[PDB]
């Protein structure tokens, strides 16, 4: 492995198309991507525990990451194992993602392949809710659409 | 892991909800479940290598298996790896899947978690179609709908 993509879907217009590429195993994974079909503003963007989708973008789980610290993101140290957090969709629903992370592993041990990328309706609290949800998905609301990665190359 | 799924979809009516269970990491991966939404008769069913779905069930790799031999099936020895043969849909558009991939494993070395499942428009010739496509994907034709393997246990 070296390049990974997840295509997200659920609502229909909301089609996500992430690109997690590791230039090397010693390179941070640049977790870039291009969702379209959403409404404006920041949206829920995270990892979730299970890759599973049997219930329809739900069974996937809450953010039951092993290093259970606090729901945060690239804004926190406490971040779960792939809280991108809050990424902004244009008026067109076009959310460009271009962040890089030195925590996850495309392949290795963590093998962040059979995970469920979820696009949520709302922005997360990035932990600040001070609610049970706040330490889990923040306050992102439901999973609108979701996708499994599956490696690219 | 021990339990994984693959939710296939593309068209909308057509969706699979396949359950991959390996009792151990070295037991048979019994891949069971069903695709609902098909039309009657035999249909495309394989395990494509790349997760990649960026183009829409198109780019996922025309069976880029390691044991590059022939597109075959449980009819042939020379089968790529996850050439299921053919899944046959009832009149209701319900095709049962219930096979043991008594070959590969979800985790360990073979680690098929991540691979992409595709339901096709037409039946597989299983190599003996006599076209490049017979030997590549079984002449099974248009990849109506597809899904990516994700862990559930
Ligand atoms: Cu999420
Ligand atoms: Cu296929
Ligand atoms: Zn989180
Ligand atoms: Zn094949």
């Amino acid at each position: 492995a070296t390049k990974a993509v997840a295509v997200l879907k659920g609502d229909g217009p909301v089609q996500g198309i992430i690109n997690f590429e590791q230039k090397e195993s010693n390179g941070p994974v640049k977790v870039w991507g291009s969702i379209k079909g959403l409404t404006e503003g920041l949206h829920g963007f995270h990892v979730h525990e299970f890759g599973d989708n049997t219930a329809g973008c739900t069974s996937a789980g809450p953010h039951f990451n092993p290093l259970s610290r606090k729901h945060g993101g690239p804004k926190d140290e406490e971040r779960h194992v792939g809280d991108l957090g809050n990424v902004t969709a244009d008026k067109d629903g076009v959310a460009d993602v271009s962040i890089e992370d030195s925590v996850i592993s495309l392949s290795g041990d963590h093998s962040i392949i059979g995970r469920t990328l979820v696009v949520h309706e709302k922005a997360d609290d990035l932990g600040k809710g001070g609610n049970e949800e706040s330490t889990k998905t923040g306050n992102a609301g439901s999973r609108l659409a979701c996708g499994v990665i599956g490696i690219a190359q």
